[PDB]
């Protein structure tokens, strides 16, 4: 497969309709996970650019012999993601976050979430581990 | 409405079993934008925390006069994005990605996303302005 002929005057217009709203287009680099600008990450330099979603079920968490380099922001695999993101998540990294119909998981999800803190005795315990 | 009651240990185990994948829960304070060490941000200390979907639709014409991120990671909050994280995105920012159907606006959108580089003409001069 090949990129086929677009034109990318059509595209600038197309970005700013649709993909501008969450995605700063600038070269910081330090916005590629995120960012501080904008609430997605910057999508400048984002071709060929490994994806973010590679470290989704990361094999570094258990051990750092299992690195992987990941998934890349190719022509076909933007083509793909911006037809239909969720069954790209879906198709690439296992599976994807629906969320949550029982309301007491998410309660306790809640309780737990609520210890992740700088003065909760675990939230202590979590920080010193990284320390 | 107040947090009903919550089992914490439950919490951690379905923590484990539904989020861990992508989030991590160590205290960086810089992974909050998805760091590096997970795709998602660290859910560490992400009670009562600003969320980073506020920064979507930020009105940068009047940049410095008007920003107050103001989505905040409270119980309902989470509760809600929890149960259906789409429908949260759509109903308090105001739109979400769902995908483009059409090939040709896909294709002239990776047009433009490959002038977004160091080295093209164009990138060069998103470069020279943002700096
Ligand atoms: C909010 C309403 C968004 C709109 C509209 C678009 N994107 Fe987005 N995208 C958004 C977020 C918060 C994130 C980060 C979390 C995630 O699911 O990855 C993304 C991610 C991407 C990426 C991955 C970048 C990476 O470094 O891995 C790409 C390449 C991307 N988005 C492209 C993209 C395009 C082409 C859009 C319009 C056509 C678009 N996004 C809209 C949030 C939102
Ligand atoms: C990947 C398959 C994920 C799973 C499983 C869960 N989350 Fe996640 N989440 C993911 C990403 C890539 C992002 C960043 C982009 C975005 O849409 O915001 C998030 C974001 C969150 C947030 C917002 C945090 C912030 O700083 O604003 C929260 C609070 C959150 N996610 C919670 C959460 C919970 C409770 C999960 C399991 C029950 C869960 N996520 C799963 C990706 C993924």
């Amino acid at each position: 497969f090949v990129l086929p002929p677009g034109d990318k005057v059509k595209g600038e217009k197309l970005f700013k309709k649709h993909c501008k709203q969450c995605h700063s287009i600038a070269p910081d680099n330090s916005q590629t996970n995120s960012g501080f600008t904008s609430w997605g990450p910057t999508l400048f330099n984002v071709y060929n650019r490994t994806a973010g979603m590679s470290k989704g079920n990361s094999p570094f968490q258990t051990s750092p012999d299992l690195y992987t380099s990941g998934i890349i922001w190719n022509d076909v695999n933007l083509l793909k993601y911006m037809k239909n993101p969720q069954q790209f998540v879906e198709s690439h990294i296992g599976m994807n976050f629906k969320g949550l119909s029982n309301l007491q998981e998410r309660v306790d999800i809640v309780h737990y979430l609520k210890t992740l803190t700088y003065d909760d005795p675990y939230g202590k315990q979590i920080v010193e581990k990284y320390t």
